[PDB]
């Protein structure tokens, strides 16, 4: 990708614009994402601990005696989340479930006050991986990600850089991860059937092949 191509991807849930920019803004809480490449050359992706759908559902409750859920969202939730919703009612079965669902996200987080971009990336990578990810080298390319969530009608902005890390894929793939932010770190190329695979793959390719 050249300095001024903008590419717009669409999935059943998201529209996302990816555009190469020169500098990251820094205001209140800028969001910075790490596209991590392992020592053995694998692109990494996180499975968010809480799905976007279950986060939203929880935020929509307003009564101790009423629980409300759009059934369209059931296919975008984890097993434990579905169990929590239906734990008291316990009907025979439920419909529209995807047992393969995972909420794929680039690792990363919010920029602190007067925190450098690279320090933010190092710190968030450490927090989200239980101290198991360190950065050998940062890439040059900076992408701005603009995402519209089609289900909730919200727009999000973040910025992404490449992080070539010291760890191998296997280094991050024996021990389960205990974060409140992340339930798994895995190879993006183990996720070919995910709604997000095409645009995440594009991000990695643009960051390393430009
Ligand atoms: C709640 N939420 C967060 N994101 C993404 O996650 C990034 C950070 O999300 P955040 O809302 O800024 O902080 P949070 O993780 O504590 O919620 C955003 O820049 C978005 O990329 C989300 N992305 C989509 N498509 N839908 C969502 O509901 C959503
Ligand atoms: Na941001
Ligand atoms: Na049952
Ligand atoms: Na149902
Ligand atoms: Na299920
Ligand atoms: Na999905
Ligand atoms: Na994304
Ligand atoms: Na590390
Ligand atoms: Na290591
Ligand atoms: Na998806």
């Amino acid at each position: 990708i050249t300095m001024d191509e903008e590419v717009i991807f669409e999935t059943p849930r998201e529209l996302i614009s990816i555009k190469r920019i020169k500098d990251i803004p820094r205001s209140k809480d800028t969001h910075v994402f790490a596209a991590c490449i392992t020592s053995d050359g694998y692109p990494l992706i996180g499975a968010r601990r809480t799905s976007f759908a279950f986060q939203a559902i929880l935020s929509q409750q307003n009564s101790d005696s009423i629980f409300r859920v759009s059934t369209k969202l059931l296919r975008f939730m984890y097993y434990n989340e579905l169990r929590e919703i239906f734990r008291r009612l316990r009907k025979g079965s439920i419909n529209n479930i995807d047992p393969h669902f995972e909420e794929l996200i680039l690792l990363g987080g919010k920029l602190d006050k007067k925190e450098s971009i690279k320090d933010c990336l190092r710190r968030e990578l450490k927090e989200e991986s239980d101290e198991r990810i360190t950065v050998k080298e940062f890439g040059n390319v900076i992408l701005k990600l603009t995402t519209r969530d089609k289900l909730f009608n919200k727009v999000y902005i973040g910025y992404c850089m490449a992080c070539f890390i010291n760890q191998s894929l296997e280094d991050l793939s024996h021990t389960s991860i205990y974060n409140v932010e992340i339930r798994k770190i895995k190879s993006l190329n183990d996720c070919i059937n995910d709604d997000k695979y095409e645009y995440l793959s594009y991000i990695y390719n643009m960051l390393v092949n430009s």
